[PDB]
């Protein structure tokens, strides 16, 4: 009970008469700028003179300018900066330099959602969210509309960035930004991490080799996870053996007790949307990532990551 | 500070001069059967008469007879089948049939660890259990030498199949078998779907759109464990955007917390090292899987299945 | 807002014109062969050569046959045995002996619902469920309908029966076995004489003569379940005295909290969906009910017993 | 088995040809700038114009220039301000005007190991850690060495200050910060000024006059903490009474228990190393440092200053 929004809704006339000014050129950017040329509108890069990315873009054939300097020449302003780096981008170089009326678009919704970045009243705000024909959808959200016509704007890029194809779903930047940073902590990094290391030093601390805990609590997700994919979690337990079923049934409620996880992701999900882990992360970055830091060298330490570079390479041959 | 075996250290002379049953046509009995004729020794399938198997195995060009049969001219008798069927097979059409000094072989320790199957005292018995030159290493383990050349022509086995190009691991059935039957209940089957599952409900009883939970709850699971696949953890961290990475280190503890789950997984090993799963299983198998059949239906029956199908349905356009 | 059918809904030619196999004699078997021969459908009771069952059949005056051949000559076969013999007497003597699209009918769903009978998939397979126009309701429920008429043959044997008289309800195999299970483990048998028990034990206890202890803890009940069973909880209430009634409100959850009860039923009933409750009770029959026997003994010889029989002896003069 | 380097390890040639910049005149300014000049290697102080520190240094003889002046000229510059003026300091004096391969040299490790100074690539990096012939041992790290000679440049240091006389134990940034602050922290000002503070009012409470009370639980520390310098615990023990020996093994457990200090000890370390006090440190000199100022009134205003004023006033007589 969604609306979902195909390319025969969309109408490329909404951005092929507009300017877009992509800013910033890790993998979004490059696919951003790459697919928007590849559709026939005009695409400029905005970036930091002299930097690594600055020469491979021209490398990729492609019109590079200051940030200041594509901003002031744009109609859309596609945001593709990390999270960190967004606030400061628009205070001094995109709020000064972008035409009134125009619009400003994001990938993420997480400076807007949490008031980084302010937007002028007189802006378009909208947001394409991807995650040939290949199947990629892709979530769309207006958090303002001056115009009149930013949802038409922001379907259209989505069409000409080729997220259209699979179906592209209306939602808010509200909902976009929790359910990614619920995801990432509770579930996709935080959570999952946390069960393989569990599981690989109990192993390894009953004294099982620890290639063989290597083996058996990282190496053999990716089959699992591949199942899940593809014919989501009743086609995984229907290819996996009676036995693995069996275990999994009886045995998973036990590593994984549901009440007690319920109640924690609860916290998780408490923090995220009263707005203490914006708060966290903003403060976090005015002193120099300090925690980031710190947490990074002691997992890199892990002996888990030992044996695995060995037998990754092992296999490599 | 493992022991690796590789193609130069393996002589195809101990398996070559050898006549194999595979007995079983699963995945394991096709790739096992293929491989092997691919390798020029001469395999027989052992299969029930008219059953779907036995055409699909005769369509794939290969030598097939009844179980007996099969058993009764061969040298090495390798047992491809599901786990609570081996020992029925064993006792009524492998035991009397399978020549004096013989090999019995293995995919999986299961039956041989927990004395489902009690080999004859003359026998070998070995197993290599398989995880162009395509990176797939092996265990090898030997549970009883009476000939004095198990572990070669264990190693030739792995050869003739191609495993032993990425290289081929010795270890013991029991270590093989308790660490399978671990990864499956506490992090690879088990705790996994448990963890999502809490993360997906999770969301939906706090109101975001189902679609878009199941977005960030299983299909971005892929994402994550695919580069945990290709450089480990530390590069899975450092591939993800930092406020991932924020929230991975800060939150991941407070989803699943580090000693309680320890704890829970230390349980979880003490029934598989006790016999006490074993036992389980085998009883369950007695009397007509009625818990196997039970939690299949009710977890068929999930929310998380109709938005999955949905949603999958809807990317193959 | 449930499914009821009568005696005009159910039509009686979608039985008579079938040979009808009633396999035991019980108080079941008894009731389904006279009222279906007194509705003019012939019958044969399948029985073992030599029984007690045998003879006192053959004296109701009914064609009486070892339950192989009275199956070899049916279209529908009434399985009427104990839950724990009926898998056997199906596997050995029912599914080589029914003909091809017969019907398979039960009084009880267990061995279905939890797959200790795998019906061959050619047969229909229902079941009718009885709790002159005495008020007997019955339910009625469809596993399996190959013949397209499965539903209309289970109404047309209710009828045939009188249970159609005071109305049949649609139901499920699943629903009709899981509450079945449910009431005699929580309420009716289980919880019922516990609380007796505890109630009697408490007065003996504290020095009230065993006689007394056992009119006011387990004769009287009686009185009770007859006014609930006419008129119903608010009924009961109307008729027993404002003291009693007094007590009951403000006493009542002190001896049965509410919340406390209702997690341990709750308990009760995972282990029976789960199928650990189907499990546990079919292990038991394979190695000679030892924990039945034993339990019997135990509740047998308890002081309650004594005090029963004695004054029952003297109310009968 | 630790690394020791004496006088004779050190080559006074890797400093004596090298300009030093001194930044600071605390205590450790004062004491380094004059054992440098005193061993003949040319010392400038960096200070703010027209500070109590500027003309302090004139009157001691010192060569004074302002802070970026005395850097522009200098080959090794020694910061030694306080942690929370260092970053500033090092971003908008110091990285500017620090010639390429130069030595940037620390006393502490703070601002380097938690990443408040990012020194560029082509620096030095180390520290002297001090704790005639007077025993201070000093502890050296190295950090980074652009040069490959960071560690001779960094002993001569020691050796031209006199810290190599008692001996330089290597270590890291990392062992340095973050067992200073777990000394500062678990026991060295905050476990013990908590232990006198019970002490205190727990006689005063129990109606003690106060004079007695700050005898016995504050001035009587220095007795025992003399011997502990001089001769270790086990001298302590072997000079105090017997009936204080006898107290302090049966009642110091009670007083302070081993698993509970230990547990609470493990969190206080947990915090530092996870970068979690960093970052709470940092961001309190962001926001003009309340708690630090609300600490400091509170703690001044406590009745154990009052009585210990009274007491050294009537002992310095």
């Amino acid at each position: 009970t969604m609306k979902i929004y195909y390319e025969h809704d969309a109408d490329l006339g909404f951005i092929l008469g507009k300017k877009v000014a992509v800013l910033g050129f890790g993998s979004q950017g490059h696919a951003h700028a790459h697919n928007l040329k590849d559709s026939g509108v005009d695409v400029r890069v905005g970036l930091r003179k002299g930097s690594r990315s600055w020469e491979k873009a021209e490398a990729a054939g492609l019109r590079v300018l200051p940030v200041a300097e594509a901003v002031r020449e744009a109609d859309v302003v596609m945001v593709l900066l990390p999270d960190e780096k967004q606030a400061q981008v628009y205070r001094e170089e995109v709020e000064p330099n972008l035409k009134e009326g125009g619009a400003l678009a994001f990938a993420h919704g997480f400076n807007v959602h949490f008031g980084q970045i302010k937007p002028r009243k007189d802006l378009d705000v909208w947001m394409v969210a991807p995650k040939g024909g290949s199947g990629v959808p892709a979530l769309v959200a207006v958090h303002q509309d001056a115009s009149g016509s930013a949802f038409p704007t922001a379907l259209a890029y989505a069409k000409a960035i080729g997220a259209a194809r699979a179906g592209v779903i209306a939602t808010t930047f509200k909902d976009e930004t929790e359910t990614d940073l619920f995801g990432e902590q509770a579930v996709l990094c935080g959570g999952l991490t946390r069960l393989i290391r569990a599981g690989f030093e109990t192993l390894v601390e009953a004294g099982y080799p620890p290639e063989m805990a290597y083996f058996e609590t990282v190496h053999e997700v990716k089959l699992i996870v591949d199942l899940i994919y593809e014919a989501g979690l009743k086609g995984m337990r229907y290819s996996i053996s009676n036995t693995a079923e069996y275990g999994d049934y009886t045995r998973g409620d036990l590593a994984v007790p549901l009440e007690e996880t319920k109640r924690r992701m609860r916290e998780i999900l408490r923090q995220i949307q009263s707005g203490e882990f914006a708060r966290e992360w903003m403060l976090e970055n005015q002193v120099g990532s300090p925690v980031l830091e710190a947490n990074r060298k002691r997992w890199a330490a892990h002996p888990i990551e030992e044996v695995g570079s060995r037998l990754r390479a092992m296999m490599r041959s």
